[PDB]
């Protein structure tokens, strides 16, 4: 009970970060040259590493599972701004 | 001189992925680790230092093969800590 209100907590800082890096990378530029799919295919990658915390289980298993997602969207969404930030710079 | 560094780097490289692909291929379907695990992250991984294209010069050269390695060692990390949970259970 407790365990999903903080799930929910987690969730959704992931999504506040998954809006940040959509808009980080729609911001049309093409001198920045960003790949179509470039997001899905980063997204997908977080994803499924995340779901290796399935063989964890239990509570802390689910609770790992979200931490890490949140952590690589967070180095991504870094990770895109400091391109930019190389690119302008360049 | 910038040359010598990045040849130590991509040497870096070939190790990285080298003890990344043994530690997944460390076979216990415990670990649940996907067929095509190891590629589609690395692959992950290309296309992000690939953008470094876009920097050009030498100092776009560097970065992409800089951070192709943090990339890397943070891969081999994650799924050493991993391997760590599971284990732990």
């Amino acid at each position: 009970g407790v365990h999903q209100k903080i799930l929910v907590c987690i969730q959704n800082e992931i999504a506040k970060s998954e809006t940040q890096i959509r808009n980080n990378i729609s911001s049309k530029s093409i001198d920045y040259g960003f790949p179509d799919d470039f997001y899905s295919k980063q997204r997908l990658a977080i994803h499924e590493k995340c779901m290796l915390y399935i063989n964890v289980g239990g509570q802390r298993g689910e609770l790992l599972m979200n931490q890490c997602e949140l952590s690589m969207l967070q180095g991504l969404d870094i990770y895109i701004q400091q391109y930019i930030e190389d690119v302008d710079n360049s």
